[PDB]
């Protein structure tokens, strides 16, 4: 499908900032059942379409009022990585709204009537943003459920190419607090996916 390339690349470098601010994930290991696991080793989150993904915030300071949290997709390979990555033509019609997500957008936010979802006017990307909160009574971290809604397989979209999510840390005028970054592979079995390419590692 004919849809206008970007003329930049959002920031991918992996910043702490003051607050301390990095992703953390389930270790929910590689059983037939998972629905999403997170393989440190290759820095990847395998998961099924539409289904929960939790992604954790972990700051070592509570950051000011106003901070918000940013997801984003970008292709990972550098020949694609002005392309905006987005649904495929399947999906893009398909009708599956939650009511609050644009349907071209491939990530979404589940649970969080707050959220908010931008088509850049610039640069044509997609992303969703939600207020950031600090961990509830009982937790050291702050959970996000998101869902993707795409197969990385899905042609016309994806493609089968591998992308990444940004995740931004921002004050609530965009500016950047922190930022860390997954590979991402949507996929049947996440897995058997997962294990295929970890036991097929050079043991060092
Ligand atoms: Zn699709």
């Amino acid at each position: 499908p004919s849809w206008p390339l970007s003329s930049s690349v959002p920031s991918q470098k992996t910043y702490q900032g003051s607050y301390g601010f990095r992703l953390g994930f389930l270790h929910s290991g590689t059983a037939k059942s998972v629905t999403c696991t997170y393989s440190p080793a290759l820095n990847k989150m395998f998961c099924q379409l539409g289904k929960t993904c939790p992604v954790q915030l972990w700051v070592d300071s509570t950051p000011p009022p106003g901070t918000r949290v940013r997801a984003m997709a970008i292709y990972k390979q550098s020949q694609h990585m002005t392309e905006v990555v987005r649904r495929c033509p399947h999906h893009e019609r398909c009708s599956d709204s939650d009511g609050l997500a644009p349907p071209q957008h491939l990530i979404r936010v589940e649970g969080n009537l707050r959220v908010e979802y931008l088509d850049d006017r610039n640069t044509f990307r997609h992303s969703v943003v939600v207020p950031y909160e600090p961990p509830e009574v009982g937790s050291d971290c702050t959970t996000i459920h998101y869902n993707y809604m795409c197969n990385s397989s899905c042609m016309g979209g994806m493609n089968r190419r591998p992308i990444k999510t940004i995740i931004r840390l921002e004050d609530s005028s965009g500016n950047l607090l922190g930022l860390d970054s997954f590979e991402v592979r949507v996929c049947a079995c996440p897995g058997r996916d997962r294990r295929t390419e970890e036991e097929n590692l050079r043991k060092k």
